[PDB]
């Protein structure tokens, strides 16, 4: 797609801090910016919507190729259409936003220039941040997480992309995603089927895969922390069902993990470590300082501070494995009692080292999930299970939790508040910030 300005574009500005080995932190200065399925997509030369509702024109879109030429993303208005506000260091992503139309939540990349997305190397390095999940429910998800995205958006490998990453295009995770509407340069009208419940969506013949690094995925109730390895590190398009991930009907499609190696704390058995009130560990209607470090083995270690006491990960024992760390005998003992085998079929933490080596995105999201309404972070999952199935129960919410239309009614005013992003070396982002 190209860009168009009928709306102009101004990306929110945010601030971070890169931290040194030395003891000291360096203020950093980004912005964020909004995905381009969020975006009017219309005619290059009119008015005229390319996508509508949950269809494309047939038209301007008859294919493609066509369509990517005739069609382009315009601006977003970041507070007044999506709910995204800036201050300083801080970030603040609506729930439900009503203008012309009904908008829910948002999907951000953090960028390092107005036309390029800010690359972290996040092996050996750490990463912390301040969040407020207290306006989180069941069935919503606050996500700060990596993905192995181009820092152009794909406009190099793709010149039919002339809207890039000012326009929050090249989209990648480990779903293979088909819900995207363009792709390497190429619409995705081609194959395209109309979500059942969702008006604004669908699912198309290509999906855009890549390795990704779930730091955070959380709301008042739960939390995880999830790498997923891909056997092609960076962006990849895939084809169909080939896809896997959520939006196919066989969700183990080769190319990504979309399960991952995930630890969630209340899954693993410490039903009192996070969660709303003074009765948790970690209150979570108050705010919480959450690090993730990337040791060079390709372990994950992860400890949180609240009002200056520090918790490292708790400790879980599941099978032979007994610890707090996130590594290989983690994984391999959570397949082993919990099932499944996508996480090592894709080659473990040793292939998700080669993304963590590599640059990643940052992408910060709040949303809400027609496909599985959230239970699997928050609630028993598969819904017929016990407390008896290991793994089954993730949080205290109910079964029935999280209906899209019903959590959208019912919370619309939902929210949830990234702050004091701080990254450098292990060690380093406790330190002074400049
Ligand atoms: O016409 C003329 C006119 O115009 C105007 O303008 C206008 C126009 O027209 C129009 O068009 C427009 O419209 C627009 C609007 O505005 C807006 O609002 C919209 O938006 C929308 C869109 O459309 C859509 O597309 C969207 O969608 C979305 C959805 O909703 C959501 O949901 C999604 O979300 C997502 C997110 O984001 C992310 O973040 C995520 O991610 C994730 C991943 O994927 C994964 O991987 C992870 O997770 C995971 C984990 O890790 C794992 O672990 C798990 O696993 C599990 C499993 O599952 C189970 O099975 C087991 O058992 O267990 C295990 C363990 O636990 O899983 C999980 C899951 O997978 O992580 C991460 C993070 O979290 O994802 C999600 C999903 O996908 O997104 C999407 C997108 O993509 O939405 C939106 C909002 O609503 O749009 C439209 C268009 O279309 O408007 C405009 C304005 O108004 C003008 O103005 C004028 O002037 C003219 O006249
Ligand atoms: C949960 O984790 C906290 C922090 O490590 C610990 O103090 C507490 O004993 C744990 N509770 C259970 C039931 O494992
Ligand atoms: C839940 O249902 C699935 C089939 O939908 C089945 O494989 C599984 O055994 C069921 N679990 C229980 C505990 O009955
Ligand atoms: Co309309
Ligand atoms: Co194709
Ligand atoms: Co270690």
């Amino acid at each position: 797609q190209s860009a168009c300005t009928l709306q102009s574009e101004t990306h929110p500005p945010l601030t971070w801090q890169k931290c040194s080995s030395g003891g000291t932190c360096t203020q950093q200065t980004g912005s964020v910016v909004i995905d381009a399925n969020w975006r009017w997509t219309h005619a290059t030369n009119s008015s005229t919507n390319c996508y509508d509702g949950n269809t494309w024109s047939s038209t301007l879109c008859p294919d493609n190729e066509t369509c990517a030429k005739n069609c382009c993303l315009d601006g977003a208005a970041y507070a007044s259409t999506y709910g995204v506000t800036t201050s300083g260091n801080s970030l603040s992503i609506d729930f439900v936003t009503q203008s012309a139309q009904k908008n829910v939540g948002a999907r951000l990349y953090l960028m390092a220039s107005d036309t390029t997305y800010q690359e972290f190397t996040l092996l050996g390095n750490e990463f912390s941040f301040d969040v407020d999940v207290s306006q989180l429910p069941c069935g919503l998800n606050g996500a700060l997480y990596f993905v192995s995205m181009d820092a152009d958006g794909g406009v190099s490998k793709y010149p039919t992309n002339t809207a890039g990453a000012k326009y929050g295009t090249g989209y990648c995770d480990s779903q293979c995603p088909r819900d995207l509407k363009f792709i390497n340069g190429q619409a995705n009208v081609e194959g395209w089927e109309p979500s059942s419940n969702n008006a604004n969506t669908g699912i198309g013949g290509h999906g855009s895969c890549c390795s990704e690094m779930d730091i955070w995925q959380a709301n008042s109730i739960s939390e995880a922390l999830t790498p997923h390895p891909c056997t092609t590190v960076g962006q990849e398009i895939c084809e169909g069902d080939g896809c896997g991930g959520t939006y196919s009907d066989n969700r183990y499609g080769g190319t990504c993990d979309p399960d991952g190696c995930d630890w969630n704390p209340y899954r693993l058995g410490n039903t009192s470590f996070y969660g709303p009130g003074s009765s948790f560990t970690l209150d979570t209607t108050k705010k919480l300082t959450v690090v993730t470090q990337f040791e060079t083995s390709g372990a994950i270690n992860r400890y949180y501070v609240q009002n200056g006491v520090t918790f490292q990960q708790p400790n879980a024992e599941l099978g032979s494995y007994s610890g707090n760390e996130l590594n290989d005998d983690y994984c391999t003992a959570e397949e082993a009692e919990f099932g499944g085998s996508s996480f090592s079929d894709k080659g473990g933490l040793t292939q998700f080292k080669k993304a963590t080596s590599g640059g990643m995105v940052l992408v910060m999201s709040l949303w809400d999930d027609y496909y599985a309404n959230m239970l699997w972070l928050d609630s028993t999952y598969p819904t017929n299970e016990t407390s008896s199935t290991p793994g089954a129960v993730r949080g205290s919410c109910s079964t029935s939790s999280g209906v899209p239309a019903q959590v959208e009614s019912q919370s619309p005013n939902a929210k949830v508040t990234f702050s004091n992003i701080k990254f450098g070396p292990i060690g380093s982002t406790g330190n002074p910030s400049g």
